[PDB]
């Protein structure tokens, strides 16, 4: 079968809406994100106009083999959605009501710079390639746009589900293309993160700080190597929690800085060491008992500014 | 082929059946398991209706493309089920009994909070949207509704297999669907967390407590240091038991516990080598003569507070 | 097709064997292995019978949809099988010759509460389920039943390939289903284990004992925790090798018990501490001289009474 | 269908054109990719000519089915790539402008050696062979090869999408192959590196070297040993960030040569001690202060070497 | 379509050929090596036989469909290949040439006793199963059958891809199969190893042999015991490298000898201080002394005749 016929010169204009029935497997790693929708598609077609008292029905169901279908695919899909045609619908001026449900693994690229507390915008790129006899033009039908309510991914709160009425037409490989940018609004829970990360990661911080009120070279080196170690091992432990990010993140900025501080304890229980050694213990004593401000200081002052420079 | 046309105005009346065959796949993280499954179906379509005597046959069979079949669905599925049709037996009055057997991915959310102690009701949604020359309703054939006896999920007690006989009819995208829920209750097998989990990770932490006998302040660093690393690196070694709840735990408010107590244990330490230090030995003596109740009675406590706030 | 009729009223038996041509992908987590096989089948059509002579021929050959073939499945697969039809050959009695390749995903669940030395009997089960006209019964065809020489499954010995001749006929959904149970036997090669498993993970037990003949607190500290880190890190290497049972095993057995044995060893090292301390040196030395003997005796015995208990 | 016949002896153009839709799931191990694009493909064939005045039509539209289309294939793909023809347009010349959207894993070698500071050359081989009546040549319509905008590969710049324009036509089992070397230009996005890899790796390595302003050797067996744990903990940590070269890399050097340092800081630890203990404390004290100057110089000089001779 | 007829009662010779186009994802674990290759096939069937010059061609093309071709299939593959048939020529003596590209995921077992300086042959067995009217046995083109020269396997050299030109035929299922064995022969690369397993791991041991030259038992059991950690802690970072064998390895036979040496060091160190202590300090220091020597030369002997058993 060939396109409808235009009237004029007129594009033909497909009402498109997605209807989420679930969301599944969003994946940091991949930035992919499984979908399960309706898909519904209306034009006319005057070819298949009929008169309603002539006829014989008021609605003439079809086969999709009976009659001719816009190609409408996604742009950022691993592969070609799994559709099942639920109905076609033919009314007597030729209004085509079509109605699929399909599944698909969408590309969409994640930004994860302010993790825990980031948000998301997942994008379905609805898309339609023109014709040799007319062109062919996208629309949004917001009474067909919606999802079920028991829409869930699991850690995160899902905020809505909008389509940016104005389609982006534009040419690719000698022809119109007009596409729909479909958006899922999604925000991070962020609470478990606190017992779970910081606060155990903190703990282990404020341990090699103990170092401070200690003279005991032996003693010192075993509490700053000791919690290093116990630190890496903490974040072995968390890697998973964490997202793919080969960027800099806000936690790893924190983490960063974690390992920068155990570097300076090193190098104050080696300074206070050597200067106790080469008979010079009254500062030895006045660094350590600075480093015993200094350093919560120092720390909690560089997380506000990192804070701000993240937020 | 278009639906069976009604005699008077009345819905078309599909009356299910879920028999579970296997139960596979527990997927903690994903919140989905796998199934293998009789579909039973059965509706009447008076176009079918035969003469037993001018036929032979009492019973006719036919071909799923032969003649007219419900668009059955299901709801919370990653994509639609691999079906078979077993069997499709039509008797005189024009009533249909159709078969097939299939296997699907269903996406069910789990409630991780009273792990290892939770309860879960996995559901299977079945659903059908109705069509334009008549409306059609779900309905539950309770001899056809079971499970096989060897019917398992390693790690689970399999409770009971039943439906929600009431269905839900509700208006979607301008027409009617009949939603059934399908439930399958799963108990879990909680014990060998104790010798698995519990029980080494306690005996670890109660290694630290050995610091409350020890006035080495070398020695007390390495015991509650040393443990600390042992409890990470036991956690690491337990990761895969625990699930991936991104929210707090029953099991994980204890591990959290016990990362404070390593803390609190630390300050402890501290504490009782400064007051030596400082002249104080009395108050060292007797802060270490406290800490050996004090430590096992306030972690008893909140121990019966965190199972009570959780049961 | 309709099924062949019967000439008294006797059900129709469907002569089975399955051939192993590869067997792969044995996951213990998912208690699941993939099989490569033919699966013969054998009945009789009257319907089909010819006479050599007019037709010329000796055998008939057919395609699968020109004849009716029994639906035969599996109860135990994830999905249907990949089957691939070989050749359907036809008698002059109406005997037919069926003969398909396959591949499928099997679940068959394991017990591995022996392991390493733990056996598998895998568990393939064949069903046909009876129709409206007449009742269908399967049977085993022994000279059909093998497995190719080179079959094989990584870690175990192959032992034999086998069927439970007696089919279980029953009743499901108001009709009669005849199964058959298909065996692939299996033992494991425990060699391995010794060095790869338990050897170094009693080596870290036995350094622990060497506290037994120091009296230097801090040494008896490092000794017991340091192995206990290395124990717990060992684990951690071997945890691959272990298998996936929420269940307590063998070797799980005697893991526990290690971790008892670093806990009771720490208590020995403090308790001797806290005598030699509080001015009790007699007992502490006669407590570690005994230790010495107590703890090789204990686990020794232990792991006796756990060997029996299991064997 | 035959392929178009030759007016004179030439062979027959096949002009060729991708265009990137989509990127995704670079595997630095399998060395493979994938890719979501457009095929173009453009050949005359005169039986397909046709009078647009007689036919009314400006331009026909046919099924693959029902014209010639030259097979095209991919050389370093796993499978055959999923495609869907988006359309076939003839004029009345007999011009075939074909297009599908296709997908595809593609393999293509890697050279780690510079990580984190390298860059890639994906290739993308397109082939055809000739058939018997006429040779088939594959052409590049660089107008027709591009790339969406969108197109990412996390952790990578995509710098260009392009073809060696000059087809390598060759012989292959006794027919011509015409070959068309696609090009997507990737470097790496190095920076995360420093802070994440080499930074908190190179701290561990510097606290190995305060045992040269340290006499205790208790203290310095602790800081060269509990460093080296920390460095293999840190490794464990960071091996997924690390690609799959079984080779030697630049980051792998530098890690190499770090694991030796930790050696020949063993080495000075020990030195010192035992000239120490057998009275020669002017040696060990001379060996400690050069070491303060020597390690950090060495380590220096050789990482300059290092970056040359990869560089 | 049946088969070609016998011009006298002899069996059809299918001409047999692979071409490696491509060569990945060699799955150590699974055994398993994917493939991507040509296969052509020829045999004579003179009902397809022509004179040029009444016919006016060279050579007939023709569709899979139109003819008879003989159905080849791979012994060891999970499931079946991914074939697409290229191309189909009759020569006028009725001689058919056929060509298919194909994908394939192949099972073929492994040997890693000397691993890293291990080598493979991976098998791919073609078989045809006889029909009922004539046997078909396979043939090897030798000039068919090669390898393009850019086909890779990360970590091997290829040495060479042939074929044993004699054909097993064998009797299975009541019926002659012949099949054929294609060898690709694959040999390690081994250089990494060294740098990136051997050296490191060797460097640790070396590390717990200074306590030789140590009285300190604390620093000694500092010494042994940590390195053992950080030996244990570098398997965990070397297990990937390593490959799945569930047998004893050459890599593997070196790494259990280490755990015995750690276990050995752990014996010395106390034994000299049971010795001290128990005021024997002469032979404590002969024992040290000679453990100096003894320790490298009984390592390297044992290391020597491993080597030999192995190689
Ligand atoms: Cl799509
Ligand atoms: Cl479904
Ligand atoms: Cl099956
Ligand atoms: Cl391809
Ligand atoms: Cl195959």
């Amino acid at each position: 079968v060939s396109p409808p016929p235009p009237i004029a010169d007129e594009p033909l204009t497909v009402n498109t809406g997605i209807y989420l029935i679930e969301s599944y497997s969003l994946d940091d790693c991949a930035e992919t994100f499984k979908v399960n929708a309706f898909l519904s598609l209306s034009w006319k077609d005057r070819r298949l106009a009929f008169d309603p008292v002539r006829s014989g029905v008021r609605v003439k169901t079809y086969e999709p083999e009976a009659i001719w279908i816009p190609e409408i695919r996604f742009v950022n899909v691993e592969n070609a959605r799994d559709a099942d045609v639920v109905d076609i619908s033919v009314s007597p001026d030729g209004t085509v009501q079509y109605l699929e449900r399909f599944s698909a693994r969408v590309l969409s690229p994640l930004d994860f710079r302010r993790y825990p507390f980031d948000s998301q915008t997942l994008h379905i790129y609805l898309i339609v390639r023109s014709v040799d006899t007319r062109n062919i033009v996208l629309a949004v039908d917001l009474e067909k746009v919606g999802k079920n309510d028991d829409v869930f991914l699991t850690g995160w709160d899902i905020e809505s589900f909008t389509a940016v009425v104005k389609p982006a037409n534009f040419a690719l490989e000698d022809r119109l293309e007009s596409k729909l940018d479909y958006q899922l609004r999604i925000s991070r829970q962020y609470f478990s993160y606190i017992p779970n990360i910081i606060l155990p990661m903190l703990f282990i911080l404020f341990i090699s700080w103990t170092a401070f009120w200690s003279t005991s070279y032996e003693a010192n080196v075993t509490l700053v190597v000791s919690t290093l170690i116990a630190h890496i091992a903490f974040n072995i432990l968390v890697e998973t929690n964490l997202p793919c990010t080969p960027y800099m993140t806000y936690t790893g900025a924190i983490i960063f800085m974690i390992y920068l501080f155990y570097f300076v304890a090193v190098i104050e229980v080696t300074v206070q060491h050597y200067l106790k050694v080469e008979s010079q213990p009254a500062r030895a004593a006045s660094i350590t008992r600075a480093s015993r401000i200094a350093f919560p200081v120092v720390f909690l002052l560089a997380n506000i500014i990192l804070a701000f420079l993240f937020f």
